[PDB]
């Protein structure tokens, strides 16, 4: 449009539909008594409004009032002239059908209060929206439809009553629009929706941009939407701001046992929608619905394969059609993959964003939902860890069970609708969050240790380690300008070749707490197989799921016991071990997405681990995890008490003298026994039950303590006498000073000039 | 009241049969019309349980429609038994009941007792009738 | 309402047809000769019998009558509590259509 951006102020007149022209419009526009002066406007618009302009006293601001934007359905700075009717058609029998709304809250008939405007003038404004002011009745006499039926203005004398249709219909065109899903409904990929919009239009409105230019609209492309992506979101945008007839067609659907009546069923269809209007084919589950009859055998799939390259490619067979291939992934390889033919042009269309998860929650919660309780954080918290049409999906759902709550928990309220509980039913955040939990999936609320509240707390100290992971992350996420001013990228992976199960599992849980997404977590049993291909399936798995979420930390366990550095071993598992530590470097290594990842080799035996790994970049940061320490064990003891349980007669610092360093799993497992000899010896389990409300409820009066009060140091030293704490000191160390002794003969001198 | 029916009368409706229960879903979300139960539900609906072929899975494609195309003023959806056990319509797979289940109760002495009065109510079982016997 | 349920034992009144209109009726509501208490039915039904009635003569604590009962249906002991009823209709002129089974069965012109 031009280049100089229209003043949206404030109307001069305060009427909605009655505007102020600009200067160029002051006198444009003549005024004939005669004849209605129908302004050009959006939507085929042929309003009858007056030519009052404000430019003879200075320059009127070309901009709408509140109502008119919603009315004509035009743009700020829209150019608008007074210029011939197209709304109003006269014809042979042009009568405008009656609605409900016309009829319900008008004195007498819907016609006989019509038949007064419609003798010779309406003297109202015939618009959805428009501010319609219809003098006498006390009501407003026009269609609760998208528009009159005959037309705006038709060739209707008063001898020519209004032919309502067999039915008065009101509010039902109103909520289809409404329910018509905006291009923006979909964050970033409102992009994608207006590329290919304005590819359909200018091709159209340019004729030079498709012929002259050379290049046709593309037919179809691929969906870019992953499963469940509510790709059914995506069509029913199309079909709101492209108008068009919608083609569902479910790749399941497309299964047939007759050879041929699916695809016959399916051309007949594709024939009748493009007979119908520049209707738009919507292939649900497409990327399944073949196999390209290259990988499957089925003669049914060969003959699906060459219906779709038959209809699907079509001479000119999409008269201003579009053959949205709704494909079941984004990145799937489907039959289409194999035959790019449906995508023989994808549109450089711009994809969907990361906060269009919450941006679809909060306008979930603005469409209809009165939610204000609901804080805005945390839904920013719980679209960190979710999905697409799934998530919203999610949060109504949310809704609903909250509302459902709060309105359980009031009466039927027959007499009044209760304004408070119904209007501004603001579902509380935790509310919202308790129903979401109750309705959403639970798998993967505990999974992510980001919603576990364990800040290294369950395993206290490794401060270096923590703030080593924190500096890692705020990298690419604080200051991601600062690494681009000093150009270094991130590091893979770290080698924590420590004390087995010290805490290196609660290792991967805190820094999945200090991130904010999914982890992988990864053991060596599951490498072998008879045969052998189990190695390429999981780095596949482990790259696309990183590829799919942010980092996961591949916490693989038996890493150095997979890996061995090779060795080359005898017999088929010495090869096959070969094989797999080659296809684990080729994963760790190669043209790699550089997306968000993290590695964590589970390595009991820094000697086992693999010499080519040990190469920087192969494992990255090759940090081998010490052992517990008496400080840490103390700390680590008390904060693992402090979670669960009180204890006043069992000191924490004579736990700790008792420890003498003691190993952390050792010291977690003695915190376990002496919680679960607490629980057991609760008054609670023993006296309730003693007394069973015998002569007396419990076998005390008054309930006793926390369970933990009074496991004494008695309790703790029968199971510590009872616990082995009998990690193999010598290997240890000889381990972790074989490891430093290298890292002592890898270091080097200032070498400071 | 009102909004009673549509027509289906061709003793036939090979497609006309979803036409008229489109028809019926999309006039109750702008009605005030009774839940009329479905006679012959699951004969009339496959629901993706009676052939392998078009008519099953498009009577549960149009279940899917209709609770997906319906409004919150009649919902005219058999329950418990709507279609069979095994496939039923996916009126539950789509909005309606996709989030939510049945409280049913088991069934316990408290049913069996209950009808054993209404038959003793209707007809005069024994003069010593043990119903706690029989329940 | 309450919350606890209670039955409703027979009338006070020994004859059945003597159905008399409370006191509170008259008193509450603005009960004119042509009209009674309205009894409220289950499926949208209601049913008032044209009875003169006397509260100033005696204010009898009745229960409803057995016809009463029947015909509309009422509960043993339900809370006779006055509320919003959104379903109630009007109308002007309707045709009084006889019952189809007196008809059949009847010698002659029934």
């Amino acid at each position: 449009n031009r280049p100089n951006r229209l003043i949206v102020d404030e109307a001069i007149n305060e009427d909605n539909s009655v505007v102020s022209l600009s200067q160029p419009k002051m006198d444009e526009l003549q005024l004939f008594r005669g004849d209605t002066v129908l302004l050009k406007g959006k939507k085929r618009r042929e309003a009858v409004c007056i030519v009052l302009s404000d430019d003879t006293c200075s320059d009127e601001k070309i901009r709408m009032n509140r109502v008119v934007r919603n009315n004509l359905r035009v743009r700020l700075g829209d150019v608008i002239s007074i210029q011939p009717c197209p709304d109003v058609k006269y014809g042979k029998r042009i009568h405008v059908l009656p609605i409900d709304d016309t009829v319900e809250g008008i004195t007498g008939n819907l016609f006989e209060v019509y038949l007064k405007p419609y003798f010779l003038e309406a003297y109202r404004p015939i618009r959805k929206g428009d501010i319609f002011l219809v003098r006498g009745g006390m009501r407003a006499v026009e269609f609760k439809v998208v528009e009159t039926d005959p037309s705006p203005y038709c060739i209707v004398a008063p001898d020519t009553v209004i032919h309502c249709e067999g039915e008065p219909i009101k509010r039902e065109d109103e909520e289809e629009s409404l329910n018509e899903v905006g291009y923006d409904d979909i964050g970033g990929c409102r992009k994608q929706l207006a590329q290919i919009k304005e590819m359909v239009e200018l091709p159209l409105r340019h004729p030079a941009l498709f012929k002259a230019i050379g290049v046709k609209p593309p037919r179809g492309i691929l969906l870019y939407g992953p499963p469940g992506t509510g790709k059914t979101l995506i069509a029913r945008a199309v079909a709101n701001e492209t108008g068009a007839f919608f083609f569902l067609i479910n790749g399941p659907e497309i299964m047939s046992k007759l050879a041929g009546e699916s695809e016959s069923n399916l051309r007949k269809a594709f024939e009748e929608a493009e007979k119908n209007a520049p209707a738009i084919i919507f292939i649900d589950e497409l990327d399944a619905i073949a196999p390209k009859r290259e990988k499957t055998h089925g003669e049914v799939e060969r003959r699906i394969v060459s219906q779709l390259l038959t209809l699907m490619d079509g001479l000119k067979q999409r008269a201003h059609v579009i053959v949205m291939a709704a494909t079941n992934r984004p990145n799937s390889i489907d039959p289409a993959l194999r035959r790019f033919g449906r995508f023989d042009r994808e549109v450089d269309i711009g994809i969907p964003d990361a906060t269009g998860r919450l941006e679809i929650l909060q306008i979930h919660t603005k469409n209809m939902k009165l939610a204000d309780d609901v804080d805005l954080e945390q839904v920013a918290n719980e679209t960190h860890g979710h999905v697409g049409a799934d998530l919203a999906a999610l949060c109504s759902e949310a809704a609903l069970q909250a509302i459902r709550k709060k309105m359980d928990l009031i009466d039927l309220e027959d007499e009044t609708i209760d304004a408070e509980v119904m209007n501004s039913l603001a579902v509380t955040m935790d509310d919202f969050r308790w129903a979401l939990s109750q309705s959403n999936p639970s798998a993967l609320r505990e999974t992510v240790v980001e919603v576990p509240q364990v800040t290294w707390e369950d395993i206290g100290g490794l401060e270096d380690v923590k703030r080593e992971l924190q500096e890692l992350v705020q990298y690419p996420v604080e200051h991601p300008d600062k690494f681009l001013k000093f150009g270094m990228t991130p590091s893979k992976g770290v080698l924590f070749y420590g004390p087995p199960g010290c805490g290196k599992t609660l290792l991967a849980k805190a820094i999945a707490n200090e991130c904010q997404a999914n982890f992988i977590s990864i053991k060596g049993p599951e490498l072998l197989t008879m045969w052998f291909g189990e190695s390429e399936a999981n780095v596949r798995e482990i790259f696309d799921k990183a590829r799919q979420a942010a980092p996961c930390v591949l916490f693989f366990d038996e890493l150095d016991s997979i890996a061995k550095a090779r060795g080359g071993n005898i017999g088929d598992g010495g090869g096959a071990a070969d094989r797999v530590i080659n296809q684990i470097l080729t994963e760790m290594d190669g043209m790699s997405t550089k997306k968000n990842v993290f590695i964590i080799g589970a390595t009991n035996r820094p000697d086992i681990i693999d010499p080519a790994i040990l190469r920087p970049g192969r494992l990255d940061q090759l940090i081998y995890i010490p052992l517990p320490d008496e400080k840490s064990r103390v700390a680590i003891l008390k904060a693992n008490l402090r979670k669960s349980p009180v204890a006043k007669d069992v000191d924490l610092e004579f736990l700790a003298k008792m420890t003498n360093g003691f190993s952390g799993a050792d010291l977690t497992e003695i915190c376990q026994r002496a919680c679960k000899l607490a629980i057991r010896e609760s008054i609670e389990s023993e006296i309730r039950r003693e007394r069973e409300r015998q002569t007396n409820p419990s076998a005390m009066e008054v309930e006793e303590d926390d369970p933990v009060p009074e496991i004494r140091r008695d309790h703790f030293e029968e199971a510590m006498r009872f616990a082995r704490r009998s990690v193999s000191d010598n290997d240890i160390r000889k381990y972790e000073m074989f490891a430093q002794t290298l890292q002592q003969s890898r270091g080097f001198g200032s070498f400071r000039f």
